[PDB]
């Protein structure tokens, strides 16, 4: 993911492709016209074109383009598919999960010998800098960076472009001290891992200039979303292409949502929108993260709820927003009875809340009277159009009432979360959910890292989580569940 660049100017990106670039090279990097916003540059016939993606919270919606869950995805595509030839690397260090650019190195070693273990590292400036490494069981070992002529080296040997080239060559080939000690560069050492207890003193510390520190710590767990690019071929089959409301945003093959006993005169019939999500990565407290429905899935979703034996939907959109149609209508008007292919569902009745919708379901299969289960389905309708809700009070209620509802239930499966895309405001309200989960069980004494959770349900669902403002949200969110304990 080194053609991303997190600190260019449009002009500084002009400059870089027209002088170090060819025609073909690329870069991506966060707009600075309008914060939020990405562009993607690319070198054409020996000029430069920007192109606008937007991100409101649902999707990167890439302008000439598609709409993709992850930056990486969207090159990915362009790059096996204005042509993407030659990614122009970035040698930047800020997004790298071990650089902690002006830290001393006092703190440096009261954190590794705090919080550090065997071959826990760090990266931090001295124009030169100082590779940290913990060893043991133990010691700390501090490895001077030299920066010579544009170059980086250790004082001896090969000398690299970047920080990162350096730290990834010696992470290949360690560094063996003249007594025997192999200076293993195992892990970055952990710094986003908290006490929940102490969640306003870290919300306080990222809200600082770093752009705050929340962007900086977004922006580290974005870089390692290459790690994530596991294969989608089911929902890239012919036969399921129109089962998917945008072409390129999939399920992973490894956790997606099997459907069986399927029309045997279909002859794909085993596929939807949707994927498992287990936090730390049983049914009950585990999720489907899917899309809004559309026409011809409503059967589809029902014969998923149904299969799964889910018994609380959460749908966190409106069913059209700015005009446009996010989820179809699923379930039957207030009273009435519906047959959706094999699955029949009756809406009991419907209860109106300040910010949300419940509607108590029965759905059962047709021909089978002793099937029937009742569905609960929380329907949140206020969230806003773009980005997320200024206060995370109205979502913290919603998010107790259904966890609440899906508690009571004896043996009830998976929750099911969708919105429009079904990874956004879903992956938002899941890690949210989860989060609050541990600090249910092991109280406000208890280890939270939100990165680590994010790319935990990431690696299960592409995208999980889209924007700056909606982990911004969710820190928000732990943050006043903690203050109402
Ligand atoms: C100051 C700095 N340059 C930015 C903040 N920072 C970190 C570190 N680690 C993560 C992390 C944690 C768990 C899983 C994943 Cl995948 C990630 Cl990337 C993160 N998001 N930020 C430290 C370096």
């Amino acid at each position: 993911r080194r053609w991303f660049h997190p600190n260019i100017t449009g002009v500084e990106a002009e400059n870089l492709l027209l002088t170090r670039g060819v025609d073909g090279s690329f870069l991506a990097r966060p707009s600075k016209s309008n914060p939020g916003d990405f562009t993607l540059s690319v070198r054409r016939n020996g000029a430069v074109t920007h192109i606008k993606i937007q991100n409101t919270g649902d999707y990167y919606d890439l302008y000439g383009g598609e709409k993709f869950a992850t930056l990486a995805e969207l090159v990915q595509y362009y790059m096996e598919h204005i042509e993407l030839k030659y990614p122009l690397n970035c040698a930047d260090p800020t997004s790298e999960r071990w650089f902690h650019g002006h830290l001393s190195g006092k703190e440096a070693e009261k954190l590794l010998t705090e919080k550090g273990k065997h071959g826990s590292f760090l990266v931090r400036e001295s124009g030169d800098f100082v590779l940290s490494v913990r060893t043991g069981d133990s010691k700390v070992t501090h490895v001077m960076i030299r920066c010579q002529e544009l170059k980086y080296d250790v004082g001896g040997g090969e000398r690299f472009d970047s920080l990162t080239d350096l730290v990834e060559h010696y992470k290949k080939n360690p560094m063996v001290e003249t007594l025997g000690t192999v200076l293993q560069l195992k892990q970055p050492l952990n710094t986003t891992r908290i006490n929940a207890a102490e969640i306003e003193s870290r919300v306080r510390e990222l809200s600082k200039l770093a752009k705050q520190g929340f962007w900086e710590e977004f922006e580290t767990l974005q870089q390692q979303e290459c790690k994530l690019l596991y294969s989608r071929k089911e929902g890239q089959r012919q036969e399921n292409k129109n089962k998917n409301r945008y072409k390129n945003i999939l399920p992973f093959d490894h956790t997606r949502v099997v459907l069986h006993d399927g029309d045997p005169n279909e002859p794909v019939s085993d596929y939807i929108n949707a994927n498992i999500i287990m936090p730390e990565f049983k049914p009950k407290k585990s999720y489907i993260a899917t899309q809004g429905c559309l026409q011809n899935t409503v059967n589809d979703f029902w014969r998923m709820v149904f299969q799964e034996n889910s018994r609380v939907i959460v749908m966190t959109t409106k069913e059209v927003e700015r005009g446009k149609s996010k989820c179809v209508k699923y379930w039957p008007d207030e009273y009435a009875l519906k047959e959706y292919g094999v699955m029949r569902v009756r809406n009991v009745k419907e209860s109106a809340a300040h910010d949300y919708t419940l509607r108590e379901l029965k759905l059962s299969k047709v021909g089978q009277g002793n099937t029937e289960r009742t569905v609960w389905q929380y329907h949140f309708r206020t969230w806003p159009d773009h980005g997320v809700p200024s206060d995370p009070g109205g979502v913290l209620d919603f998010l107790e009432e259904v966890h609440h509802k899906q508690e009571s239930i004896m043996d009830a499966g998976p929750v099911v979360v969708h919105c429009s895309a079904g990874i956004g405001r879903t992956g938002t309200f899941i890690v949210i959910d989860i989060l609050i989960d541990i600090i249910r069980e092991k109280g406000v004494d208890c280890d939270i890292d939100v990165p680590k959770t994010i790319q935990m349900v990431r690696s299960q669902r592409s995208g999980m989580v889209q924007t700056e403002a909606q982990y911004r949200f969710i820190y928000m969110a732990v943050q006043h569940y903690i203050e109402t304990l």
